[PDB]
């Protein structure tokens, strides 16, 4: 017996001593170390109800990525709007580790296993654990990296999909890899190569997906209408580096003569308005030599068009800026109850 309930959770890492990298660093002085023998309880004919979209326990990761990169990633100079935070920025070690975030002694927290769950209402086939699995918490928009695949078909998660305002996570059942470098001696200049074959063969299916979700309407992809640079390109951190990717050849190369490598040009910025709360950050130049990262797009996140509703189309662009639902796309299948 037990009731939904919200609590302060813990984490626990496979953090290595002596290791600089910042992830371990803050992981060994704020998480305890794995469970080395993790159980899991099957709930025989057990029907839970879950909501991705308000679950607390996406805010609690917020708050300690918050904390970890405001412990790691300290810029030379944070106009924080209007005050002048002043300090040292040496060149750190950054490669995001799993973090499993688990219940104290009285709670639990209920995982469903619904292939096809997306994220709101019931799941019939419920376990129940201590604590999730390992999530790497990697800040990006547009493109979801790094992270878990839906086991079948291609899910789309909203809290409301006739709401335009509410965001789609597109949860893709297989990753396409995006592979970026920048070249040893511009020292700004970037690029990430992508397969074209897969990646417009994933983008067919997403759309024909939408189109199950849309009565049939045509599914149209465009770039952003507009932003700070954070949101209208691809940005995710590399190796302590800023990268900004330009990605119409993605969304507006419509292949829906092009199935070979998609370049996409990149910019490493220094100047970054930050995603942990307004403000702006100012790092250093980038290091000497390859600066390179190879990831798996695993996620979209996407925005729908509104005013269509006397059209036949649904344009989709992609988005981001909160990373609430970055860890939303591995919490949904989690929350937390107190046992009665
Ligand atoms: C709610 N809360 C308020 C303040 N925020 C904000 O004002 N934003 C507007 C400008 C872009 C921001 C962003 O996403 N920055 C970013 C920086 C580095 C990386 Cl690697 C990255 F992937 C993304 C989103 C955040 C949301
Ligand atoms: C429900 O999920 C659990 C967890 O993996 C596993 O036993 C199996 O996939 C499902 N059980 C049944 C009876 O289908
Ligand atoms: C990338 O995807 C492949 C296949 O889906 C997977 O085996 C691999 O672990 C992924 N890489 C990372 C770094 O997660
Ligand atoms: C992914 O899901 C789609 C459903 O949209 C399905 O047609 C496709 O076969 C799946 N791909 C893989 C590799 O399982
Ligand atoms: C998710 O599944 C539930 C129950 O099957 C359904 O009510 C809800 O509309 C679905 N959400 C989306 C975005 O498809
Ligand atoms: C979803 O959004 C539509 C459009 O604004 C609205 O009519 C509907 O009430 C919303 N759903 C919920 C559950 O609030
Ligand atoms: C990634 O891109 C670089 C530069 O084109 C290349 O040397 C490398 O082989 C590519 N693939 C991987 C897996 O790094
Ligand atoms: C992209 O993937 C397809 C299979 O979907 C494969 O035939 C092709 O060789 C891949 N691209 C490259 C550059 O190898
Ligand atoms: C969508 O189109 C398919 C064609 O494969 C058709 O079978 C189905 O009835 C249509 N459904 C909606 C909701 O438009
Ligand atoms: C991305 O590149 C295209 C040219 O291929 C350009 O029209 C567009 O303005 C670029 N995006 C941004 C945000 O500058
Ligand atoms: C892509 O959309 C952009 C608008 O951001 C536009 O500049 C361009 O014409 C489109 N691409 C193609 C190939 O038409
Ligand atoms: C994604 O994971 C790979 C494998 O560990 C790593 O090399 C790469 O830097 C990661 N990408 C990001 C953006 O963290
Ligand atoms: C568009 O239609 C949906 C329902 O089909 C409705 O919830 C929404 O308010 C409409 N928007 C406008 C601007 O009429
Ligand atoms: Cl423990
Ligand atoms: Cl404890
Ligand atoms: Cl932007």
């Amino acid at each position: 017996v037990w009731k939904d309930a919200d609590t302060t959770l813990f984490c626990a890492s496979d953090a290595k001593a002596y290791e600089t990298e910042v992830h371990n660093v803050w992981a060994t002085h704020a998480c305890v170390p794995t469970d080395p023998n993790p159980q899991e309880i099957h709930l025989e004919n057990v029907t839970e109800n879950f909501n991705m979209w308000k679950n607390n326990m996406v805010e609690q990761m917020h708050e300690d990525i918050i904390s970890l990169w405001d412990q790691s990633l300290q810029p030379c100079v944070k106009l924080t709007g209007g005050s002048v935070i002043k300090q040292a920025c040496p060149k750190i070690s950054f490669d995001p580790i799993p973090i499993h975030y688990c219940t104290p002694a009285g709670y639990v927290i209920l995982k469903c296993n619904d292939k096809n769950f997306n994220g709101t209402g019931p799941c019939k086939n419920v376990s129940s654990v201590q604590c999730t699995h390992g999530i790497k918490p990697v800040v990006s928009t547009q493109l979801l990296l790094n992270g878990s695949l839906a086991e079948e078909e291609i899910i789309i998660r909203s809290e409301n999909l006739t709401n335009n305002a509410k965001t789609i996570i597109v949860h893709l059942n297989k990753s396409v890899e995006i592979n970026c470098t920048r070249p040893s001696n511009d020292i700004r200049k970037a690029y990430c190569e992508i397969n074209g074959t897969k990646w417009n063969k994933v983008l067919k299916q997403v759309t024909e997906k939408l189109k199950e979700h849309f009565n049939n309407k045509t599914i149209i992809f465009q770039p952003p209408s507009g932003g700070d640079l954070e949101i209208t390109m691809h940005t995710f951190n590399c190796r302590g580096e800023f990268f900004y990717c330009n990605t119409t050849q993605l969304f507006n190369n419509t292949c829906i003569g092009c199935n070979g490598t998609i370049t996409l040009p990149c910019k490493i910025k220094q100047i970054i308005n930050m995603w942990q709360g307004t403000g702006q950050a100012m790092y250093a130049p980038p290091i000497d030599g390859k600066i390179n990262c190879v990831s798996n797009i695993t996620g979209i996140l996407l925005t729908r068009d509104g005013g269509a509703n006397n059209t036949s189309n649904e344009t989709f662009r992609p988005g981001g800026g909160d990373m609430r639902d970055n860890w939303r796309s591995e919490l949904y299948k989690y929350k937390v109850v107190q046992i009665e």
